[PDB]
C-alpha cells in the first residue's frame, strides 16, 4: 500500500528556537506507540532511527538571527535522509524537532518528486525572511528560503550554501493562522499565497478549508503532497506542549479532517509532525495529552478513519 | 400534547457492560429534579416506574459473551413497559442504564408503532454480532438482533428467543461515530445504512446532518421517531461519567441542536437516555455536569428552545 | 482611518445587578493595557476618563425592580459623554459595568447617529420591561426602555425621567441568545426581532450569521453600527468572571469572527465591553480569561486581523 508505507526519520533538532525539550520529541512520539500503532493499522512501516547532530561550537549570529550553521546543518542532513527514504518508495515522516527542520523536510522530498505541493498547519505562517525577523529563530524562517520568488530577497546566511528555492508561490497553501508578523503579511499578501486563517475556518468550515485547498493544489494534475503540521496550528486545550501556543485556533475534531481528508486524496508522500516540546508542559497530563493528539494525527494521515475501517474478508463468517 | 405526553420509565441495569455504576443512572437523573422540571415545560408527565431486575443466578457466558440471560430478560421487562407506556397514547422515556436495553425498547415501540425511524445519537455503532463481538459487552450489540438485514446471521444467545427483529437497514441513521471496530464498519457498507461520523459532521456542520436527516427518515410520509441517545456520543468534556467515553466528539450545543429539531417535527416518539454512570466521576462536578447534560438533551426532545419558551398570553398585560 | 479614532470612557457602576464588582471592570480593562494595545494597532486612542457616578442612598424600588434612581442616573451621564465623544469624530468605546448603561450608550450615540442598527451580542435578550421581568435587574432590562414600538409598556420609573425610546425593533439583531425568559421571547416575537440564538449560530455557522446579522441592517444604505457586547455572550469556558454565566455560549473563535467582519465594514461608532466581574472567577486565572478574552473583542475591532497586520510601506526595502 503506497498510503502506508512510511520512512520514519526522527530529527531530534532544537537550536532553531530557544526553548530546550523540542529534541525529545522524537523519544517521547515514540513511547507512546506509534510504530506499533501504524502497525497494526495494516502499515508497511520501517524505522531509520534518529540523525545525530554533532555540536557547533562557534556559530555566532548573523545579525539578530541565532543558530545558523546549525540549523544549517541539520536540515542538509535531514535533506539526505529524506531523499534517501523517498528513492526507497516510502513517504517519508519527520517527526521534530523544531519546524526550521521543513527546510530540509521539503528540500529532500523535492529532489525527488520535484511537482509537490505543501499544506501548512500552523498558527505562524513560519514566513519571515533573516532580514524581515522580529526574533532572529529560524524555526519561524523556513518557508522563506523555499519560495522561488523570495530569491534575492533570501542573504548570505552561514549554513544555508546548499539552498535552492524548490516550491514556487502558487504549490503552498496556509490553513490555521492567527499570529502573523507585520513583514509575514505583506510577503502572505504581496506574493499572493494561499492562505486559510483562523477567519477562514470561522467562515466557511474545514470542510469548505479542505475542498478549496485540495483543488487549488491538485486542480490540473495529481501530484505529491508534503504536509509541514507544526503542532501550535491546534488549540492549546489539545497540544499545551509546545514552544509557541496560541490559543483559539484548530480543534482536535478539526485535525482530524485535515487529516483524513488529505489520505483520501491518496497523494500523501511526506510528513512534518514540528514543535512538539515535552519538557515545556504545565503538567504531566498536558504532555500526554500533546502526543495523543500528535499520535492521532498522524494516525488520520496514514489511514484511520473515524466512520471505522475493515479488511477484504468477510466478518459475518 | 402528543409531543409533551410522556411515560418516565427507569431502567436501573448495567449488566451489559463490565463497568458498574450505570445501574445509578435512573436514580441520579431523578435527583436533578428531571420530572419536576418536565411539568414546567408544560408537559403530562406519568411515572410508570424505575423497572426491577430479576438476579440471574449463575449467568454462564455464551461464547465470549457476558450475561446474556440477564440482559436477555432486562431487555424483555423493558420491551412489555414500553409497549404499555407507547399504547397508553404517551412517548416513553427510558433512563438508562446501558445501551444493551435498546433491544427491549425499539421492539417495544415498534410493536405499537411498526414504521419507526430511528436516529442513534452515539460514539459507537453497537452493532456487533453475538459473533463479530471482541469485547463479549453485549451494550455493543443492540442494533445487530433489531435488523431484519441480519436475520440468519445472529445466533441462538439465551435469553433472546422472544426477539423477532423489527428495523430496517434504510429505517436508522448514526450521528457521532468515531470508535467502531472492524466487523462493525463491514456490516454498515454491506448493507447501505445511512452514517454521519465525526468526519461527516466536521465536514457539514450539525444543520446539513440534521437536514439531511429528517428528509431522509420522513421521505415520502409522516412517520414516529425513536431517538436513542448515548451520552458518549456528546465529547466527554461535557459528559466525563460514562463508560466508554472517546475525545473529540459532539459539543454540547450540537446535542442540543440535533435534539430541537426532533422537537420542531412533533414526532418523537421513543427516547432513550443511555450510559450514564455516576460512579465515572473523577471529581463530584463531573457527575453534576454530565446529568446537567442529561437534562439539557431531554428537556430540548420536549420544547425547551434556547431562543426562549412563553405561555400563549398576553404578557405585556 | 476612521474605524480607528477612539474614544475611551469607562463607566464603574454595578448597581445594576445583584453580584457585585461590574464596578471594578474598567480598571482591569486598563492594567491589561487597552490604550496600549490599541496605539500599536495603529489607532487614535485619546481617553475620556472615569465617569463620576454619585451614591443614590435609601433608592427605593419599583416593584420588582431594584436601584431605579440610580441606574437611570447613571445612564444619563452616559448619554452626555458617549455624546461629547460621538461630536468629536471618535468611536465611543465604553467600559462597563454592567448592562444597563447600554440604554446611555445607545441613547447618546442616538443624539449624534440617530439612524444606527444596534447588534446585542449576549446570553439574555436583555429585553424585560419594569413590569414583566422577573429578576428585576436593571441589567436585564435595557432593549425595552430604548424601543419605540414599546411606548407605552414601560412605566414612569424614577431616574428614567429623561429616557426618550431611541431605537426600533428591527434596528437590532440578535447573537448568541440561550437564556431569554418568556416575556423577553412575546416580545421578540410579537416585534419581529431578528435573532441570532444559539440554535441559528450551530445551524448556519458564525459565517451565514454575520451575512445576514449585516445584511439585515446594512442593506439600503451605509449606515453607523453599535455593538452592545456582554461577555456572558461567550460560552463561561472563556469568560468565566461574569455575573450570569450560561453554558453553551459562543466561542472564542466564534466571539473573534463577529468583531472581524463588523471592523471590515467600517461602520461602527459605538461598542460596549459589559459584565466583566473580576471577583467572580473560581481561580485568578478565571479572572485573567475573561479579561484576555474582552481584550481581545476590542482589539479586534479596530483592525486586529488573524492573517496579520502590516502597515503602508515596503518589507523587502
Ligand atoms: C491569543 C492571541 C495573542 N495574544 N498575544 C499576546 C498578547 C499574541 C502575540 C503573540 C506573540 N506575537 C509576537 C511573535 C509572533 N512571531 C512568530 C514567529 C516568528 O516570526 O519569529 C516565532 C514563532 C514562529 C513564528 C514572532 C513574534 C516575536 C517573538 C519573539 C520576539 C519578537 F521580537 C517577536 C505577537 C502577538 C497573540 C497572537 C496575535
Ligand atoms: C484516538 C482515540 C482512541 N484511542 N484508542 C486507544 C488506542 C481508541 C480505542 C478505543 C477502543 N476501540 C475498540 C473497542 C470499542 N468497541 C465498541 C463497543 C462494542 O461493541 O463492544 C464497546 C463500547 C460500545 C461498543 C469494542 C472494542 C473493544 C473493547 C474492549 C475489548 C475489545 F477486545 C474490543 C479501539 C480503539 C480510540 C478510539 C478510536
Ligand atoms: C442550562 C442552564 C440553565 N439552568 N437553568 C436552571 C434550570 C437555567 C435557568 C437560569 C435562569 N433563567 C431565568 C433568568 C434569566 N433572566 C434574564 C436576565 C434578567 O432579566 O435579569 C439575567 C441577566 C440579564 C437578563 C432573568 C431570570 C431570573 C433571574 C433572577 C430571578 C428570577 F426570578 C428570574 C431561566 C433558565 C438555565 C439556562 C437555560
Ligand atoms: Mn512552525
Ligand atoms: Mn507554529
Ligand atoms: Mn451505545
Ligand atoms: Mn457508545
Ligand atoms: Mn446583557
Ligand atoms: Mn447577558
Amino acid at each position: 500500500a503506497k498510503s502506508r508505507t512510511i520512512g520514519i526519520i526522527g530529527a531530534p533538532f532544537s537550536k532553531g528556537q530557544p526553548r530546550g525539550g523540542v529534541e525529545e520529541g522524537p523519544t517521547v512520539l515514540r513511547k507512546a506507540g506509534l510504530l506499533e500503532k501504524l502497525k497494526e493499522q495494516e502499515c508497511d512501516v520501517k524505522d531509520y532511527g534518529d540523525l545525530p547532530f554533532a555540536d557547533i561550537p562557534n556559530d555566532s549570529p548573523f545579525q539578530i538571527v541565532k543558530n545558523p550553521r546549525s540549523v544549517g546543518k541539520a536540515s542538509e542532513q535531514l535533506a539526505g535522509k529524506v531523499a534517501e527514504v523517498k528513492k526507497n518508495g516510502r513517504i517519508s515522516l519527520v517527526l521534530g524537532g523544531d519546524h526550521s527542520l521543513a527546510i530540509g523536510s521539503i528540500s529532500g522530498h523535492a529532489r525527488v518528486h520535484p511537482d509537490l505541493g505543501v499544506i501548512w498547519v500552523d498558527a505562524h505562517t513560519d514566513i519571515n525572511t533573516p532580514l524581515t525577523t522580529t526574533s532572529g529563530n529560524l524555526h519561524g524562517q523556513p518557508v522563506s528560503f523555499l519560495l522561488k520568488e523570495l530569491k534575492g530577497k533570501i542573504p548570505d546566511v552561514p549554513g544555508f550554501s546548499w539552498v535552492t528555492p524548490c516550491i514556487s508561490a502558487k504549490d503552498i497553501v496556509y490553513i490555521g493562522l492567527r499570529d502573523v508578523d507585520p513583514g509575514e503579511h505583506y510577503i502572505l499578501k504581496t506574493l499572493g499565497i494561499k492562505y486559510f486563517s483562523m477567519t477562514e475556518v470561522d467562515r466557511l468550515g474545514i470542510g469548505k478549508v479542505m475542498e478549496e485547498t485540495l483543488s487549488y493544489l491538485l486542480g490540473r494534475k495529481k501530484r505529491p503532497i508534503h504536509l509541514s503540521f507544526d503542532v501550535d496550528g491546534l488549540d492549546p486545550s489539545f497540544t499545551p506542549a509546545t514552544g509557541t501556543p496560541v490559543v483559539g485556533g484548530l480543534t482536535y475534531r478539526e485535525g482530524l479532517y485535515i487529516t483524513e481528508e488529505i489520505y483520501k486524496t491518496g497523494l500523501l508522500s511526506g510528513l512534518d509532525i514540528m514543535e512538539v516540546n515535552p519538557s515545556l508542559g504545565k503538567t504531566p497530563e498536558e504532555v500526554t495529552r500533546t502526543v495523543n493528539t500528535a499520535v492521532a494525527i498522524t494516525l488520520a494521515c496514514f489511514g484511520l478513519a473515524r466512520e471505522g475501517n475493515h479488511k477484504p474478508i468477510d466478518y459475518l463468517n
